[PDB]
């Protein structure tokens, strides 16, 4: 009730970044969004069904199947203050780490919704490595999908942050992590976005979704 | 004076939303509309290569092949003041005229923030009328990408925001003689949203080097 964790799986790290080679040896790594990990604040899941309305297979159906301790909402304030010109010397990447007390094979589903419609669905199977009494699932510098690279470039073309925020009111991502054998939902994370108001600095706020 | 080469000219072009209100009453909202003596203003085609499809088969290559008199830029102020909340038909219509009986190939490419997102290709056929030859597209369905795009623009709170988005949105239409492969007309389209009370408007330019 302190972090993005169920009984069987927890997020340690998540990041999306732009890495720009300045020299043969020297690199700038700009973090668009970044989580690295007292009680979490709570949000009743009915407050967010309007942004994730979906019928069959949707958030509501997933939540009702449970377990109710697997469901989180993350709000990101994305830092878009970075140069995106010189494409050749740029790598858009994602990294993440999860941890479990047991050796599971997991299925990770990511759905991106834009103005109501599902625009991307990515499904991957991940496998653990034993490390320090636990089982670790680690993605290191995987390429950011092209949709998201192009979305960032579109946001940055807008002349005012308030326009970026208007667009982002209609943008969500839903991540569902499932045990491949048991089909148990291990983690389900709903993500919403604004652009960070600050000149430089990504922020996040994590909530535990409830229904009480 | 108008969108015309030696071998083909546009008479009419429209995109519309038709909403049947009862058995005999319908609303027809025009998003954009051209119906057609001073000279057209000119635009250097190098200014617009970055907004259109480049590389093999791209605007630059097409322009250099010529003929140079076949190339036009149309700016639309699209009228988005209409209800888009079931009984609706989103449609496109157009008419062309030629002095010769050709089979024509119409290619339409939609480009969004650099990338080609839709390509449509159609073959159209002539009808003789009074020593010339007429081509007509009547109530062809607007592609799903464009409907949706309209619906997304209409969710935005401000027309200036809609116009910022539209700066990186273009459509390229290339009309070719199917048998000779001659370029008959090439029209680059760019967009703004029309202001309140305004309706649909357009401005036509002749692309040059
Ligand atoms: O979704 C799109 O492709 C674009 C858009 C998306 C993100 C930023 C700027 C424009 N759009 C169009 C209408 C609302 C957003």
């Amino acid at each position: 009730m302190r972090s993005i964790a169920s009984s069987k799986l927890w997020m340690l790290e998540f990041s999306a970044f732009l890495e720009r080679q300045q020299d043969p040896d020297t690199y700038n790594k700009h973090l668009f969004v970044h989580i690295s990990q007292p009680y979490l604040e709570t949000v009743d899941i009915r407050q967010i069904y309007d942004k994730f309305p979906e019928k069959k297979g949707g958030l509501k159906e997933l939540f009702e199947r449970g377990p109710s301790n697997a469901f989180f909402l993350v709000k990101f304030w994305a830092d878009l203050n970075t140069n995106i010109d010189d494409e050749g010397s740029a790598f858009y990447g994602v990294s993440s780490q999860y941890e479990s007390p047991e050796n599971m094979i997991i299925t990770c589903s990511t759905k991106v919704c834009s103005f109501g419609k599902q625009v991307v669905e990515k499904v991957e199977t991940e496998y653990a490595r034993y490390e320090n009494g636990h089982y670790l699932y680690r993605i290191h510098r995987s390429p950011l999908c092209e949709y998201m690279i192009n979305f960032i470039h579109k946001l940055k073309h807008l002349p005012e942050k308030y326009m970026m925020n208007s667009v982002l009111e209609n943008f969500t991502i839903l991540q569902v992590v499932t045990n491949r054998d048991t089909q148990e939902t291990l983690l389900c994370i709903a993500y919403v976005f604004e652009v960070s108001a600050s000149e430089h600095g990504a922020q996040h706020h994590i909530y535990r979704l409830v229904k009480e």
